């Protein structure tokens, strides 16, 4: 019983909700308007990740076809390929980057059940989404923070699913841009300027880089070896900050919000299997399970069973 797919409009009109210069203080009304506006995008992502999780469970190919049913529908309608709105900020482009990621991840781990018209429809739609998100960064005034790192997620999964080598090289450049931006002390300067949200924005910048390196294993490449030691410092700062936020308080100049690891912090399931000091990540691991549609669904299960379940 595959549920009805929601409509896939070409246009996205998301609304920025930050009111300060450091983009750290949130307007309740401006947030609630954005959520309702992006609700079809947030609903599409959660279901296709859920449909991928049920397929990964085993003995549930219908769930796998259900995710393809949803992806095919948004592919043929040209979803997210139309007009991008800039109310206050570029939130619409950011939502296109996340939803394309969730869409690509759901396709990457379910494509084994795809039909030939489902392949042409979804892969073509995934490639134009990859191109549209990429060209957005050609304006050098768009500053390449975690939204740039998150852009590589949809491109990387599109490249592994379609064996597109140019899209692979493009995603690799996004990943290496993130690793190269880490300072010797393990900080990300554009994420440290977020005042009370410096720890949250260091944590959500680590997730796209971990997921991209984990998808590189699927093509037999170990991207964790690029400038080895840098990613460890940034992940170590995140884990330490959840235990004691004093370093983020000093370097950001503002006391951090008190929040527990959740959702995209599930990159720690993947990275604890790789770190030279995996016990630093015990406390974050204990806060699981971890699921995030923008990263493919359940991160604890994918960290144990692999990202693509064997057909």
């Amino acid at each position: 019983d595959c549920p009805a797919p929601p409509p896939g409009s070409p246009d996205i009109r998301a609304i920025g909700y930050y009111t300060d210069a450091a983009r750290s203080v949130i307007d309740p009304r401006l947030k609630t308007q954005n959520d309702a506006a992006v609700k079809p995008l947030n609903a599409f992502a959660a279901h296709v990740a859920k449909f991928a999780d049920a397929y990964a469970k085993g003995a549930d190919e219908a769930a796998g076809r259900c995710a393809l049913t949803w992806l095919d529908a948004w592919a043929r309608s040209g979803a997210m390929l139309g007009r991008m709105a800039h109310v206050n900020n570029d939130q619409s482009d950011y939502m296109r980057q996340w939803t394309h990621g969730a869409a690509a991840m759901a396709y990457l781990r379910t494509q084994a059940l795809a039909s030939e018209q489902q392949r042409t429809d979804i892969e073509t739609w995934l490639k134009r989404l990859s191109a549209a998100n990429l060209a957005y960064w050609d304006n050098p005034k768009h500053k390449r923070n975690l939204h740039y790192y998150w852009t590589g997620v949809g491109i990387m999964a599109t490249a592994v699913a379609t064996r597109d080598d140019t899209l692979l090289n493009t995603a690799q450049g996004i990943y290496r841009a993130g690793i190269d931006a880490i300072e010797p002390d393990g900080r990300l300067p554009m994420e440290m300027a977020r005042k009370r949200l410096a720890l949250h924005y260091h944590d959500y910048a680590t997730a796209p880089l971990v997921l991209m390196a984990e998808m590189a294993r699927l093509q037999g490449e170990d991207w964790y070896t690029y400038r080895q030691g840098a990613l460890e410092r940034l992940a170590a700062r995140v884990a330490d900050g959840y235990r004691d936020p004093s370093w983020f308080n000093t370097q950001s100049g503002a006391v951090q919000e008190t929040a527990t690891p959740k959702a995209s912090s599930g990159w720690v399931e993947f990275y604890r299997l790789r770190s030279p000091d995996p016990m630093r990540f015990d406390a974050m691991h204990a806060a699981g399970p971890f699921q995030d549609p923008r990263m493919g669904g359940n991160l604890t299960l994918m960290a144990q069973e692999g990202i693509v379940p064997l057909p």
